[PDB]
Order: C-alpha cells, then sequence, then structure tokens
C-alpha cells in the first residue's frame, strides 16, 4: 500500500494530479549525491556525474535519492507518492558520499542540464560564497527558460541577518524556506530578502537508499516540492515560460506572514496550476 507523506496534499498537488495533471513529459535535474536508481518506487531515465570515480546510477550519501522521491516517487501501490510521479527524472551527480562538491563540480551539472534541455533544475543544496561562473550559470539556465530553484538554507533566524546561501541568493533562482505540517516557519529556514516561497521542509519522508524509505529535515527537502509542483503547471500548461511558471507559484502562495520570515508564503499549486 503506499503512504503519501503530509506535503503532497498540504501544498494542494493531490489536487491537481486528481484532475489529471501528473508531471509527464517534463524533464526534472536534481543536483546533488546521485540518486540509487534501482530503488522499486523510483524511475531514474538518465543523467551524468562530475564526480570522479563514481556514476550517476548510485548515491552513497542518501540525500539524493530522499530529495528525488519528494519530486518524483511513483504512484503506485508501495512506498510513497511524490509531487509530480510521472516526471522524467535525470541525475546529476555533483556532490559525493559525504555530501560536499567544488563549485566548479556544481557549475558543470547546471550547464550539463541547461545543455540537455531540462524543464527544472533543483538544488538542495547552498554554499556560504557563490562564485561568478555560478552566478553566470544559473543566470544562463533560466535565460534559456529553465525554472531554477534551490534550498534557501538552514541556518535560521538572526535578528535581522540576512542567513540566505548561494544559489538561492541569485535572483534567477527560486530560493525556498521549510515550514512544518502545521504550516510554521520550521526554527532552522533562513531568512532574508531574498527569500521567495515556503513548502515543507520539517519531517519529510521519503526514498532513502537502499530500497528503503525516511525522515529528513532541511529546506533541501523544501525545495524538491517547488520543483515538483513547477512540473505539474508545466504538465497542464506547456508552453509557459519560465518566469510565466515561477509567477504562478509566488502570485498564489497562500500568506502566512512578513516576507523576511516567509516570502510571498506557502505555495498552493492548486491555485497555481488554474
Ligand atoms: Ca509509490
Ligand atoms: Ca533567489
Amino acid at each position: 500500500a503506499q503512504t503519501v507523506p503530509y506535503g503532497i496534499p498540504l501544498i494542494k498537488a493531490d489536487k491537481v494530479q486528481a484532475q489529471g495533471f501528473k508531471g509527464a513529459n517534463v524533464k526534472v535535474a536534481v543536483l546533488d549525491t546521485g540518486i540509487q536508481a534501482s530503488h522499486p518506487d523510483l524511475n531514474v531515465v538518465g543523467g551524468a556525474s562530475f564526480v570522479a570515480g563514481e556514476a550517476y546510477n548510485t548515491d552513497g550519501n542518501g540525500h539524493g535519492t530522499h530529495v528525488a522521491g519528494t519530486v518524483a516517487a511513483l504512484d503506485n501501490t508501495t512506498g510513497v507518492l511524490g509531487v509530480a510521479p510521472s516526471v522524467s527524472l535525470y541525475a546529476v551527480k555533483v556532490l559525493n558520499s559525504s555530501g560536499s562538491g567544488s563549485y566548479s563540480g556544481i557549475v558543470s551539472g547546471i550547464e550539463w542540464a541547461t545543455t540537455n534541455g531540462m524543464d527544472v533544475i533543483n538544488m538542495s543544496l547552498g554554499g556560504a560564497s557563490g562564485s561568478t561562473a555560478m552566478k553566470q550559470a544559473v543566470d544562463n539556465a533560466y535565460a534559456r527558460g529553465v525554472v531554477v530553484v534551490a534550498a534557501a538554507g538552514n541556518s535560521g533566524n538572526s535578528g535581522s541577518t540576512n542567513t540566505i546561501g548561494y544559489p538561492a541568493k541569485y535572483d534567477s533562482v527560486i530560493a525556498v524556506g521549510a515550514v512544518d505540517s502545521n504550516s510554521n516557519r520550521a526554527s532552522f529556514s533562513s531568512v532574508g530578502a531574498e527569500l521567495e516561497v515556503m513548502a515543507p521542509g520539517a519531517g519529510v519522508y521519503s526514498t532513502y537508499p537502499t530500497n528503503t524509505y525516511a525522515t529528513l529535515n532541511g529546506t533541501x527537502m523544501a525545495s524538491p516540492h517547488v520543483a515538483g509542483a513547477a512540473a505539474l503547471i508545466l504538465s497542464k500548461h506547456p508552453n509557459l515560460s519560465a518566469s510565466q511558471v515561477r509567477n504562478r507559484l509566488s502570485s498564489t502562495a497562500t500568506y502566512l506572514g512578513s516576507s523576511f520570515y516567509y516570502g510571498k508564503g506557502l505555495i498552493n499549486v492548486e491555485a497555481a496550476a488554474q
């Protein structure tokens, strides 16, 4: 029997999936530690590794397989259900088993995904600094029509300190914060002027290496929900631009409070797909 995580109904993705739009023919690339491709509730159609020694179809850490399950775990009678269970899923391995990569590795992942025509890029990762080539790669991606989503960061609120990290801090990247099952800001969610929307990030249940399932906490769990919401909108309205997908998501968000803490608010993909 399949479990539906609380996140899928809280962002109303089940409402859109019942209308018949499940993400078919949208290509989503997960830039992360890889994906365990043999996992029975995941279908990975391809990908690339910029980690020497490792292929994309292995996840030595866990983080990548979890983030992918939240975007695309298959709608069946097994494990969990993703936000866009019919997308074409691509694994781009830019982080190692330890969950560390260099800026160049990440940049070659972004570049590979823009060049292989992904509709949506998810980066559940954040550095303390940017990089000129990283700014150019996401600006490039977004100018080519790719929706670019990343985790705002898990640095919490500190007075009026802007704690949003990179690539989220760039203007061509949707910075995603974290709420819990009661729609409260998760204490670790970064704050700052660039925070755009919030999604489920506390206690998220999803696929995990080796044919199992796990609960993790992070804006890194919040981000795949928005990458999945974009995929649903695009399988329903397939000639929209990336700024049109981006604009449906923040203009229809449910207001939760001050933008420093919440951005435009909690996404509602039913309202955004209308
Ligand atoms: Ca399933
Ligand atoms: Ca941004």
